């Protein structure tokens, strides 16, 4: 069973998306408790052209939100920002208001979408947060507001909410404090995602699903110090490995030492040639060790 | 913008599903009304040699079973072979049972996979049917019972059934009408898969998406009309491309009408010459036109 991108179950979140509207604007909240929170720019005039949060706000009148997960309609007692998201006082609680916590996602770490249209949940899907804090996922228009959680032992943690797609086709979001993951500004700009640097964790986690699956041709039998390969990584967009501890039940199972997949990476950075590993033709940083640690022997 | 392989929400699933356990076999199970279908392979005394199923079923001591939800256990009371699912009747309805139905999955379909470990749902993913009637999923020993489903115009179906998986790594799975899809027999034997067709419209699709997501290289100053591509395709494993009724849009966007397309994939077949398509180093057949065109400016 190859390596493929998975999303934790997304029941408990499901009910807590509802369907928000001001103008012209729709798009989709998250209901917690007598709150809805969803990006701010919905309450703006014009999304196509630079927006004056401030006064889009002093201009702003309750009853022309329209709140609604079914037929359950959310009359807004109030609203404010909170950073890029509005925060809106609703007047019920959410009677299926899950236990949760937030937290931000960190360069390397990975999550899951829920992506809604209007205030209905879509589809789900496995996302990686890149070192310019943007994911690669896909949305479209009407998407905006979708939320990125994860699950940790028991606990679901909420920790992106959907804005806005660079020029370059970069997703922006933010996490739950209304910060914006990658500092982007939530206005119609040029702004430029930059230079992304790849996970050498994740890499080597790559690395070691493709020798699960049965790939070799990239082993090397000679190995790089950890040392030796950082300061290559520093000069070639790669992240600097922690520590070769995380790798420890993998490097058991393949009898392959993190060292060896270093020097793999170092020589397949030049490039796959004509070959390829789990079907791509390139690197692949999108798996956690984590991940590939549950998806192929599943003791999470 | 961008193409990622996606799965339906999982939360009308979730609550039928069950652990269900019997000798040293822990598998999954789907729990609607007062019953439980899983994998009959979890009654075999001995899965490293051929099964007697009938055996099996005639020493079957229903207090051997083991088939709950959280720590919760439910009664068997009864259990019956339908095809090569197991059906226990259990003292107890499911108060979460959704509204549902049950459909069978044709090749080159999409559908969700809900996999679950020893009785607990743990990630969702979309899969498509191949044309031997394998999936290329990613299950692990403890998933068999996992369960596969469409939700369409608001109508949940369920359509699979996780229960082997082939030397050759590829799934096997049944209906719920107990038909194993492709005809695998439910044994621990050495069968083969059989050769693999790739679907046109899919690989059309997904060569399309690539051309919006921005890569060309693969596109040339060349057309290969409907009818000589549904000639090559049927010595190549590949499938016959009824129309190109269903690309109007996807042709409209990109400008490049399906025949420029069909020649693409002719010409790609022999290798990629190292290149890639959407990361891929091969064609991919996992995704259907309308799978593509509602990731492409939306429906």
């Amino acid at each position: 069973s190859g390596l493929r991108k998975m999303a934790q179950p997304s029941g408990l979140v499901e009910p807590c998306i509802v369907r928000v509207s001001y103008g012209n604007n729709v798009l989709n909240g998250l209901w917690l408790g007598d709150e809805v929170i969803c990006p701010r720019h919905v309450i703006a005039s014009d999304t196509t052209r630079v927006i004056n949060y401030e006064n889009e706000m002093s201009s702003v009148r309750l009853h022309n939100f329209s709140v609604s997960k079914n037929n359950v309609f959310l009359g807004v007692v109030s609203a404010r920002y909170k950073g890029v998201n509005l925060v809106l006082k609703v007047n019920q609680v959410n009677p299926n208001t899950p236990e949760h916590k937030f937290k931000s996602i960190k360069a390397g770490e990975s999550f899951n979408i829920l992506a809604c249209y209007e205030g209905c949940p879509g589809s789900v899907y496995g996302v990686n947060m890149r070192s310019q804090g943007t994911i690669k996922g896909s949305f479209i228009a009407g998407t905006c507001g979708s939320v990125g959680y994860v699950l940790e032992n028991g606990i679901l943690y909420f920790v992106y909410m959907h804005h806005l797609e660079l020029g370059n086709g970069s997703h922006v979001g933010s996490n739950f404090e209304g910060e914006m993951y990658g500092g982007y500004e939530d206005q119609p700009s040029m702004q430029l995602e930059g230079t992304n640097v790849m996970s050498s964790d994740n890499v080597v986690a790559f690395l070691y699903a493709a020798l699960i699956n049965g790939e070799r041709w990239f082993v090397t039998n000679t190995s790089m110090s950890l040392e030796s390969y950082n300061t290559w990584a520093k000069t070639n967009s790669f992240t600097e490995l922690s520590s070769t501890d995380a790798f420890s039940m993998l490097a058991a199972k393949t009898g392959q030492s993190v060292e060896k997949l270093l020097d793999s990476i170092v020589r397949l950075n030049k490039g796959f040639g004509g070959r390829t590993i789990l079907s791509y033709g390139s690197l692949c940083d999108e798996f956690t060790p984590t991940e590939v640690i549950r998806q192929m022997y599943g003791v999470n």
